[PDB]
């Protein structure tokens, strides 16, 4: 009974994620720098689907034109002599001091338009290795201070942004589209767009919001002590979960960013569940960090947990959905009852029901117990595959 | 150098707030129940402008149509012979246990159009009080587990009530909106729309979203580790920001609902600068409750309380930005720099611009400092009034 | 593959527990109240050992010495019916308006003293019934604001208040021990020894220590973000352990007393072993709520789930430490290194060792891979039950 | 009405704060090394009263017997230069990757021993200096699962070393008292002792217990949503505050470090009133971090604003504690009546005291006032300096 993963599973890792150096802001890089050839013929190995990465992740800062070229030749027939895809990839706004203010919304105007250029170069060269979705991670857009930054303008600011990279895409005739990871804290004191709900609000408000959707990352909303399940449900409900980052956090802290399963293990199962029930096709992308605690083995076997973390839990939640006295249970707490329209029969119908208040037992009807105890104690039987 | 609250300020207290008995999870009510006239006349001779109410605060439940209209009369002669006012008006869809699983998407059918049959009736009391706004708090929609509640089919049947009442509003012609008060947990584990960003998203599926705004509490955002008037910044910029709900909050944790100015003292300073800077005219609520420590003449002490902080601070916030050496601060920092548009020339413009890639000096540009603790520490002296 | 609790388990419920009404701070009561009888015979069918109570759970406040009586014969008759034992006995001293301020921290010396009093009172008849353990958790001794409280002088009070139960006891020559119970907040802004650490700490300044210990709560500690395996760890390593309560909690927020094994699943798990390898022989105490969306068939439901939970979670810790394969990560990871004296050859023997400093390769030191991500994906895959 | 910074207010800073060179865990260094020399010029210029260090801080790890010396040698010019003191000092047990494990707690036992030897070199050299507090924060001491420690090994380890310091320092005659900085998490996912009250707790089973104390600080407290004041008080009481890092911290999430002042400024007033009234003679330390978006300039200003923001808030606590109405307050809350013993008359005599119990009128006793709101906001009146 082992879950040996598939390309067809489409599990995706970032370049930053089994390559992070262990540097942490109370101890240096605990792991040598891994070449982007060695973690693509690596994950391909392990059974993953392909890679994603940031534009500086590829390409060294500051690289000229001939490296640049080299650099992307050799990654190139990496992933050829591979099979590996490249479904996504975003753009590095927050590690050079340049971005210490922000990238979009930074108070400089100069520091604004070389982060929009910035950005651009790497959506082309995202369109040429066949990426689909493009990440924006304003890790940088925020501040310390009240006073420091106006979220009025600051807003504007990004708008501004977001609704140019749209209309350099559809001038371009690029098929590519658009994700918002959003963040609560960290490395800034508060950052713009803290939450799913902020994001999705936010892209309402684009010239062309059917170009923009959402990659919300588990621990991220976490961090805010929020239900990631309940947050990806609206997502999909407003068809914006054009992404999703898969990983682990310990309650509300730093960003751990954990291998997938560790953390919230019941959160975990949800989301799988849902995932998995909604029909989400995106790739499963696994934004971690590999413990600075272990070495290049270590690396290996946390990338290759998340994958079978994934596959366990599915598992799981399949037979969960599929267990007959699950069905009942369900049935039980009135959950075809919740899928059923409100007033389908109308407003003036249901305003002229005095069954739906002048006789109305309510009574009676507070006295109905909602039996979600029992529900969820068969879902926690499965998940502990113990079902007896 | 006094803070004498008047009519004028627009300072509203709901009848619960200083109705509040004491009744907590622990412990039982410390103090007897306060006469609706009562709070009506205090809060008057307070410097008070109105009075809020849920339509189980006026109303006891089971009230027959005799004591309905005994009721409202008793109290329509109190706002007459004080002059106050009636803003706002919301439903109790939480508190009897017909709404333990919530009301607007509870798991029972019937449960759900006794709901929008009790709001519904309100609404009407409320037009005829005069009031403006309609609060929706959904105190009870939410779940304690992952499989007792589908938030695709809650939120179908959230849009599916919010739409109703729109429908209902617009056929009888009522210059009334509504307002959706987010909260992220409690009494529930977990509450839909738990943030103001999910408020605000939620409201742009509603086939009326003009009818639709957002009434975000001071302590609730903060539930989550939010930054307030980050929160209230985005609103504005969406124009959704039909009401506010001030208070206190001591950083994550149950609902503490104490008196404003409480909690997080600099996070109510930048509100209270943003508010009178952004120009909000609507009513300065108070969702507050005195401490059960406390009896008659405490109640009264801490909601004038709440309406001295609020003119202490906003004398504070003007006095800084009316500060010439703050001004110059601001300039420092680039703020005027944030307001200009990114790339007002074009998308084509920035695309030729080598300035902004090509011959880019991010080496100068990331050695600029910000200057922002300077300006943090004369918003700080300005708050304790120490100007040296 | 079934897990049927046994009287050997030693599974304890609160009266409480089982018995809670459902009285939420935004709600009323769901379920009519239990007969301290019925919970004692249903528990029994059940396959609990015992039952906890607080004085005014068995007798109502106000009981005459008549009616006191009365209440405990009909109790006694319950439990030598059933064989059902009273472990342990605890005080309320929150509920009653004149607890307000706090019991033995209260402002107030009258209060204090009064609150002294209805403790001995109650100790008196916990010995009767044969408890062996006596908790405290002073849930409202503590402060909404910072000048209504002198700490310094509370804990003077709360030593006092101690010091004399401790006098009282071995005047008596009771042969029971006091365990107190710490929490971070609710329904205080701020309680007095808000962690296990608090009240450990606490201890060692009362005249008699070695009749202290510490009754920590699962939710109690994950409401500060505290790992409470970790905590736990501590409190057996001071051989403070003399109680413990179990129960669920999501992350940091209001104390939900959810059902054992809910919330944090992982953290449960390492629990269980911990107080499996340790060798806890206290009572398995179950300090939870059921949630008042389910009726009385939902509240046995929820009580039998975390017998059940607790069993489950301890055979796949059993099989966890008995795995060779996890044996041989533990010795990988060093685990048997850190149970070795760090200089059991002293201090001067390690001041003259030129291998610990002079001639030590931290090089090929730092380079040692911890390999605890292997491990903890086979400590995840015991507890899926999923071993290949 | 200025607050000028003199030697006598015993401002202290830490080589590292004013140091910070900006590099976080999503960005690289924003400024260039400060030379411990210019720091402490310039920080003697602001009016600080001394400096404290980490070993790596004022000599750069590996370096030879002869850079040591040269190293120190300019240092001690600096200070005989300025007449700035070194009251504390203490370890770098975390950058070192050799520590990716932990310093005293490291699963190798080789890493233990090497950690030793390094901290006792630096307590050498730190009692040349004229260090009288030696700080040890276990930054690394901890674990990010649950199988890859055993904190009751982990504890034996920890005790262990600081039985082996207190040891050293008591065999060499030394006149320095070391002191314990507890932190909930960060970098590691939970450490070890992770609070003030955690930290007391293991303190009281050392050997020598009277030559350790503790050296709490804001924002480590905050980031486990605890009252700083309430720990510091507990501290005071137990008479273990030997040393305390002064800081900002926003809510519950990573360390921030802001200045002091910063966060949470209520906090901040109610600390400084606890320090100065409980007579609190150590050093005033300020661990904090320039915001990386700051220049020399900035720097520069964050430090001197820690300083002022204390001298204000130590202005509006002893103006608040002078101020007769607040004195009539506090006897109006009762506050006196705390500090008076509860059973002073014995046991017996409270046992045999009808007043107590038997006739003790609870009705009348709950229905009387606390007045804390009224005491509240005058104690919020004074620190905003408005009092009307
Ligand atoms: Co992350
Ligand atoms: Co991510
Ligand atoms: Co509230
Ligand atoms: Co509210
Ligand atoms: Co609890
Ligand atoms: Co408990
Ligand atoms: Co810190
Ligand atoms: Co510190």
């Amino acid at each position: 009974m082992n879950y040996q993963p598939t390309p067809e599973d489409r599990f995706t890792f970032g370049l930053w994620t089994v390559g992070w150096q262990g540097r942490d802001p109370f101890g240096d890089a605990t792991r040598r720098a891994l070449d982007p050839v060695e973690s693509v013929r690596r994950l391909a190995e392990l059974g993953a689907h392909g890679v994603t990465f940031h534009d500086d992740d590829l390409i060294p800062f500051g690289s000229s034109d001939s490296e640049r070229e080299e650099h992307v030749k050799r990654f190139r027939q990496a992933l050829d002599d591979t099979g590996m895809k490249v479904p996504m990839a975003t753009t590095n706004l927050f590690t050079h001091p340049v971005f210490k203010d922000g990238g979009f919304t930074a108070n400089d105007r100069d520091v604004r338009r070389y982060a929009l250029r910035k950005t651009i170069r790497n959506i082309d060269l995202a369109v040429e290795l066949g990426a689909e979705t493009y990440v924006a991670w304003g890790g940088r857009e925020g501040a310390e201070s009240g006073g420091a930054k106006d979220v009025r303008d600051a807003l504007d600011r990004m708008k501004e942004a977001f609704d140019l990279l749209g209309e350099y895409v559809t001038s371009q005739g690029y098929d590519i589209r658009f994700a918002i990871e959003p963040k609560p804290n960290e490395p800034r004191g508060d950052i713009l767009l803290p939450t799913v709900g902020h994001a999705l609000a936010f892209i309402e408000r684009l010239e062309r919001p059917e170009l923009y959707g959402v990659n919300p990352e588990v621990g991220h909303e976490q961090m805010a002590g929020l239900n990631f399940p309940h947050g990806i449900a609206q997502a999909l409900w407003a068809g914006k979960l054009f992404h999703i980052d898969l990983n682990g956090q310990n309650g509300i802290k730093y960003d751990q960013d954990l291998r997938f399963g560790a953390g919230d293990l019941r959160a975990a199962f949800w989301l799988v569940d849902l995932l998995e029930s909604a029909g989400y096709s995106g790739p499963r992308h696994f934004d971690f960090k590999p413990p600075r605690t272990e070495d290049f083995d270590g690396v290996w076997a946390s990338a290759a947990g998340c994958m079978r973390n994934y596959l366990i839990l599915k598992e799981r939640a399949a037979a969960f959905r599929a267990d007959p006295e699950v069905q009942e249970a369900l049935r039980a707490s009135r959950l075809d009852e919740l899928a059923r329209p409100t007033a389908a029969d109308g407003l003036q119908a249901l305003l002229d029901d005095r069954s739906a208040f002048e006789e109305f037992d309510v009574d009676a009807a507070a006295a109905r117990g909602m039996a979600f105890e029992r529900l969820d104690q068969l879902a926690m039987d499965h998940l502990l595959g113990a079902r007896g």
